[PDB]
């Protein structure tokens, strides 16, 4: 019965903290952040695309839990494009996606980690990691403190902490890479009354990814479930920068381009949005290898493979880590320093793909 030390309480490690209190080890989840949950309170989104094989990866770690947590996830058939007229085209789907609420399917998560042995500690700072042959010793800051585990599995985060500390023992080829990619988050507010056709309150087809393709622009929108719409508007910080000058620029940009949304937006609330955006960079990790040879860490997630938003899955990717983790460490018998290092020979070369098919589809549109 072994203990291993996660870090960060995001989709992906949570996800790992429940998948490895499945298996039987003594899980102790962290994070820097307070408890989501709590009222006295870290969104990048407030949903997301949830593909077919990050629905499979959650149903291989739990089954019964997978269709509670999902049961308001809305299936999207299609991509739905709006032209400069307004005029909509449905383009029908390769791989099925679905709309989910990112802080619902967080603390579901969280929620089904408290019916298990797992330990939850919010509030503690990972700050170093010192690597022995048996128990690694992890300091943390809440006011130093230190615990002591036998594994500790990195879910931290781009700029992963998990990531620096296990560079300090391995030879990682590594590198980051800032876009020019900037996103505001907009808001489809729900239709007064339910619309028959959309089987909802929606202002839009529900069951489409909406999308105002633009030049080197974008504006998307995901169905909610209590009828609105999370909208996205995808840009490069010049052309946002240039924007936020003044208030007329940005609603007399919003009218010109989307004129279809005159009808289902406040555009005074995302002009709003635009000028007082969190101006937050983006960035690009790969990782080489994932592991600390003799399966004393391991990287998943964003800490090990960020990648371009929209253009790249990073959930679904993070999902399938997690998935693939589990099959080779019941292939080798809980020999961790076998299967973390069979992950890297064979994750990374799909990594490399992934992340470079997402990147080269983003560098297309700017
Ligand atoms: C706008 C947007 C839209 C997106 N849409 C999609 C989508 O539709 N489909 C999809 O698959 N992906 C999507 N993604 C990507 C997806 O959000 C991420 O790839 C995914 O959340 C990865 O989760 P993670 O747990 O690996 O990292 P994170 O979500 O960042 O979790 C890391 C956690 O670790 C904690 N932490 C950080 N530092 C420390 C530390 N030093 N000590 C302790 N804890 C720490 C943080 O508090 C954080 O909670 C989108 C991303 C963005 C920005």
């Amino acid at each position: 019965s072994e203990s291993v030390a996660i870090i960060g309480a995001g989709l992906v490690g949570c996800l790992a903290a429940l998948a490895f209190s499945k298996e039987g080890y003594n899980v102790t989840l962290y994070d820097f952040r307070q408890d989501p949950r709590l009222d006295t309170t870290n969104l990048k989104s407030i949903n997301l695309a949830i593909s077919a094989r990050g629905i499979d990866a959650l149903k291989s770690i739990d089954p019964d839990a997978c269709e509670h947590i999902l049961q308001d996830m809305i299936p999207m058939k299609g991509r739905m494009i709006h032209d400069l007229k307004g005029r909509q085209e449905s383009q029908l789907y390769g791989e099925a996606i679905n709309s989910i609420n990112r802080s619902v399917l967080n603390n579901s998560l969280l929620d089904e980690l408290e019916k298990s042995t797992t330990e939850l500690k919010f509030g503690h700072k990972l700050v170093k990691i010192e690597w022995t042959d048996d128990k690694q010793i992890c300091h943390f800051a809440i006011t130093p403190h230190t615990e002591k585990y036998d594994f500790v599995i990195g879910c931290d985060g781009a700029y992963s902490a998990t990531r620096s500390q296990m560079q300090r023992k391995v030879e990682m080829d590594f590198s980051q890479e800032y876009m020019n990619l900037r996103y505001i988050e907009l808001y489809i507010p729900p239709t007064e009354e339910f619309k028959p056709n959309y089987g909802g309150n929606f202002a839009i087809a529900p069951d489409h990814l909406h999308i105002w393709p633009r030049h080197k622009f974008m504006l998307i929108a995901l169905a909610n479930s209590d009828g609105s719409f999370t909208s996205t508007f995808f840009g490069s910080k010049d052309q946002i920068s240039d924007l936020i000058t003044s208030k007329s620029r940005v609603r007399e940009f919003l009218i010109e381009n989307f004129p279809d949304i005159i009808n289902i937006m406040d555009l005074d609330d995302a002009v709003k949005r635009f000028i007082t955006y969190p101006k937050e960079s983006l960035v690009c990790v790969n990782c080489k290898p994932y592991d600390v040879p003799g399966g004393k860490a391991i990287l998943l997630g964003d800490a090990a493979h960020a990648m371009v938003p929209f253009y790249g899955q990073g959930m679904n990717c993070g999902f399938e880590d997690v998935r693939i983790l589990m099959a080779l460490l019941k292939k080798h018998s809980g020999d961790r320093s076998r299967a973390f290092t069979e992950y890297t020979q064979t994750r990374h070369k799909d990594l490399v793909s992934i992340t470079e098919l997402a990147k080269r589809n983003y560098k297309e549109m700017s």
